[PDB]
């Protein structure tokens, strides 16, 4: 009675545990098989896929008892796809030092820490209630468990398989159940009848891996798929020309960026990165290539902030003549600066990037590409400018310009930003306060600081193309995932 839905996609995650399996690929497979506490309802209100309201979830009901403390008050009855009841065990486990954040962790899910706030071990009160808090204060526990680390995972099972083994057979309270993976080739879900939710209306889901973009275009027109991935405006003209098959994009909540190994004595000083960030004209690149869907942002500033959106900040300046003031004044000698880029990795990134070096040549910088095919690792050292991307992931500022550019992650660690010290006190500051005026104020002075020493310049936030045939009901969300939770329907 219920259709089987076919989604050609541009690759599969190398994981299908929520956090291990975090990437442009596995939200989308990954938010069927589980449910968190808190859902983001991206159509509430009227919505086109972006909003940002959180509602409960797998938490019947939830209410925040200190700066640092939420009681969880659960679904009672809820089971797992192995008829395992979901309890308070199973939500303090996903929470916990010994699967997520914890020393020992963090060698199995090496982003546990990294995408969670300074957690304290969760307290199960009783078999429905549970308290998740921080060490510190904490302001975002909602928002991050609305978010990419909030799947809760089955107790005894996950540790019975133990995380990899658990990737690979995945067991969570969502509308799909797991029924087979083929690596690199395709992952199957059947519908979970004993939902907790609204029924599943696809009796099963297959995302099948066609790398290229032309290829998943053709299926889509011989009807081996439903709905297609990873397509760019480029392609739209050809799609909808068929009377029943369209297109449906999304600005989605990521940036398109070049970043520096700050290490190398040519990237030390902000003077150079300056330069060439102020010689790039974004609205010529997204016009020419983008099709003017791509949206440059005014800052590290998205509207899915929330209350730290800056609608009032002005655009990233483009001025000529300080980029040239800044190049003669680094001591500049024209040495040739490489571009690291793995070919179209980044959708347009080659194109971009030899419209960039024709801006740089006019502030008087020498950059060549350096295009490396998929396999090759190449080595820090050899790394002048490379190309880079971030998920937006939480619904506020913290992410990433705290959680990638602040103390102890990454950029400055590995690749050598030295930070002013008000970025790094002003960093940990906003992870603690609650959101109103002396947050939003110290997101503007990260946010100027960061301009001002350029660790990485901002290009534009990619816009999403998907296909889908016109019998297929289903809205794009602002995001890299599908809900398919009040979003599928077969004509």
């Amino acid at each position: 009675d219920r259709r089987a839905l076919r989604i050609g996609v541009n690759g599969l995650p190398p994981s299908l545990e929520p956090i291990n399996g975090i990437s442009n690929t596995g939200p989308r497979i990954i938010n069927q098989i589980f449910d968190a506490l808190i859902r983001r309802d991206y159509f509430a209100d009227g919505a086109k896929g972006n909003n940002i309201k959180l509602v409960p979830a797998l938490a019947e009901s939830f209410e925040r008892i200190d700066d640092k403390s939420i009681r969880f008050k659960l679904r009672q009855g809820v089971k797992f796809h192995n008829g395992a009841e979901m309890t308070a065990e199973d939500v303090a486990f996903t929470f916990s030092s010994e699967r997520l954040w914890g020393d020992e962790a963090i060698k199995t899910v090496p982003n546990g820490r990294n995408f969670s706030p300074n957690w304290d071990e969760p307290v199960v009160e009783d078999k429905y209630t549970v308290v998740l808090r921080t060490k510190t204060p904490s302001y975002l526990i909602e928002k991050y468990l609305g978010s990419w680390l909030g799947p809760i995972v089955p107790k005894e099972y996950y540790k019975s398989l133990g995380a990899v083994a658990f990737g690979n057979k995945p067991i969570g309270t969502g509308p799909y159940k797991f029924r087979e993976l083929v690596a690199n080739d395709h992952v199957t879900l059947e519908a979970n009848d004993g939902y907790w939710g609204d029924k599943p209306t696809a009796s099963t889901i297959t995302y099948q891996v066609v790398a290229e973009p032309a290829t998943r275009v053709a299926g889509l027109i011989s009807g081996e798929y439903d709905i297609i991935t990873t397509l760019t405006p480029d392609d739209m003209a050809l799609v909808d020309g068929y009377s029943d098959l369209e297109t449906r994009g999304t600005l989605i909540e990521n940036l398109h960026m070049f970043t520096f190994n700050m290490n190398q004595p040519i990237f030390q000083n902000k003077t150079l990165r300056r330069a060439l960030a102020l010689a790039v004209n974004r609205p010529l690149i997204v016009e020419a290539l983008w099709k003017n869907k791509a949206s440059i942002p005014n800052g590290f500033n998205f509207p899915h902030y929330g209350a730290t959106y800056d609608p009032k900040r002005k655009p990233m300046e483009f001025n000529l003549k300080e980029a040239k003031r800044l190049v003669k004044e680094s001591g500049y000698d024209g040495t040739p600066i490489t571009y690291h880029t793995m070919g179209n990795y980044y959708a347009n990134a080659v194109p971009a990037l030899m419209m960039m070096i024709e801006m740089w040549k006019a502030a008087g910088i020498t950059v060549v590409p350096k295009i490396f095919a998929p396999g090759t690792t190449p080595k820090d050292s050899d790394i002048l400018i490379r190309n880079w991307s971030n998920g937006q992931w939480l619904t506020d500022g913290l992410t990433t310009m705290v959680s990638e550019f602040g103390p102890g992650r990454g950029v400055q660690k590995r690749w050598g930003w030295k930070a002013p010290a008000e970025f790094n006190n002003l960093c940990d500051q906003v992870a603690q306060l609650k959101d109103g005026e002396e947050r939003s104020a110290a997101f503007n002075r990260l946010r100027d600081i960061f301009e001002d020493e350029a660790p990485a310049v901002l290009m534009y936030q990619p816009y999403d193309v998907y296909a889908a045939r016109k019998d297929v009901q289903w809205s794009p969300v602002s995001f890299e995932t599908m809900e398919f939770r009040g979003n599928l329907n077969f004509k």
